[PDB]
């Protein structure tokens, strides 16, 4: 099984994330109420997990930052974004900070499943 | 300081375009730049020695299905390599697929040494 970490600032977004990533596949969803800056004061876990998910929603400076400083400390994590900013800019931004996919919300299970298999490969 | 330490491959199947961008990636800084004619498509096929490169750089004069297989594949089979896209594409789709192929920064075509620069000193952090 593939071991993903699913993270938002709105619990009710991050339990629907959490569970159309079940419906996805035979994955371990887990779920965390925070903020990128915020799982990289409490980095101490991540080293279990091989997707993170982040719903970036008030995507800033800071929390491109804290991507950047996340996806640089553990490198055998994939970072995906799941946003509705579908602008040429922000994913350039996103690739910078090390992203490595984007999926648009609202989320599309078949977008889901593709994006969650590819990441599945490695 | 010292980024003659930093080992930089351009590739391109067109000659002019790759001495054009061989010779701006020159102008960035004092780097070690190698030259190949060929499409990532091609590099696949000779993956012998890309562990000796930090950067790959590829013009997407060639950007299609089969180079987006090659540049994920290389990318996925050396970590420490960055691979970056020379595009004329600006469009939201291209970049999204580029990035799902493991392609961590994107330069316009034609290419602003401003822009190079900044792309050269991002991936030389790391």
């Amino acid at each position: 099984m593939i071991n993903i970490l699913v993270a938002s600032e709105d619990a009710s977004r991050l339990a629907h994330l959490a569970r159309l990533v079940g419906d996805a596949g035979r994955y371990r969803v887990t779920r965390t109420v925070g903020r990128a800056a915020q799982i990289v004061q409490r980095t101490d876990g991540l080293d279990a997990f091989d997707i993170l998910m982040i719903d970036g929603v008030a995507l800033d400076t800071a929390e491109l930052a804290a991507i950047e400083k996340l996806s640089r400390l553990h490198p055998g994590l994939t970072c995906m974004l799941v946003s509705a900013d579908a602008s040429s800019q922000t994913l350039l931004e996103a690739m910078r900070a090390g992203v490595r996919d984007v999926l648009r919300w609202p989320l599309e299970p078949r977008a889901l499943d593709d994006a969650l298999k590819r990441a599945a490969s490695q």
